[PDB]
């Protein structure tokens, strides 16, 4: 119905795990553009979409979304940036970071070796053990934290200091759990096509982690598929 959108999560959906793009898959999003608008929308950085989409991606789709539309592009051109620091300001940053550090310091652990704090530009990757840890030094923490719940145990004293910062609070892999602001997972780009005018906007991607917000925002129709062959599968029964 009317004017429509096709944004479409990167790594799986269109191309393979830890792949570039297909020349088949490539000529068919081409093609598909003809009629509908298509966007892309991932976790990683541009150079890392560049990887997978082919170092022109500004030009092959009409909107692009890396770092979940924290990076934001639209016919080519730079639409803006946005950083958790400039969003939350500063003195939030710090308040957050010097808390789990003094949090953190008081955890004793088998091992502990550095980066107990990663800055991400929109999310703040924790961990009361670190991050550089080993092959065998991540495993063991992570046996480790299966009884002992320590990320929930700090995920949740968080929730309360700084109860109504706009922030949420995420565990996940075996020993970091990301921090940020409200809504800034995949949802975030859809700041950037809620206006252009598109009676329909589709997702296609994965639909569970839990649950993908954007498979389920209200604005989108979800479509979650297994692998970009599917994602052409719909699109062709779709449109086309």
């Amino acid at each position: 119905p009317g004017p429509a959108l096709c944004l479409f999560d990167v790594d799986g959906t269109l191309t393979a795990p830890r792949q570039k793009i297909t020349k088949e898959m490539d000529d068919f999003l081409q093609k598909l553009r003809q009629k509908i608008k298509i966007g892309v929308v991932g976790g990683s950085d541009f150079e890392k979409v560049q990887e997978q989409l082919g170092n022109d991606v500004v030009e092959k789709y009409d909107y692009v979304f890396p770092e979940n539309g924290l990076v934001a592009y639209k016919d080519g051109k730079l639409l803006c940036r946005q950083n958790i620091q400039s969003h939350l300001g500063e003195a939030l940053i710090q308040d957050l970071i010097n808390y789990c550090l003094s949090y953190i310091a008081k955890i004793k652990l088998p091992k502990k070796r550095g980066t107990f704090i990663e800055f991400r530009n929109g999310m703040l990757n924790v961990s009361p053990i670190g991050r550089s840890c080993s092959q065998e030094e991540r495993i063991e923490f992570y046996e480790l934290d299966k009884k002992e719940n320590i990320r929930q145990k700090f995920v949740a004293d968080l929730r309360k200091e700084f109860a109504g910062k706009g922030l949420t609070f995420s565990i996940g892999g075996q020993i970091s759990f990301d921090v940020f602001p409200d809504g800034w997972d995949k949802r975030y780009c859809l700041r950037h096509v809620e206006n252009d005018g598109y009676k329909t906007i589709y997702f296609f991607g994965d639909k569970t982690m839990n649950d993908h917000e954007i498979f389920t925002d209200p604005r989108t129709m979800g479509y979650s598929v297994t692998a970009p062959e599917d994602t052409r599968r719909i699109c062709e029964l779709l449109f086309s």
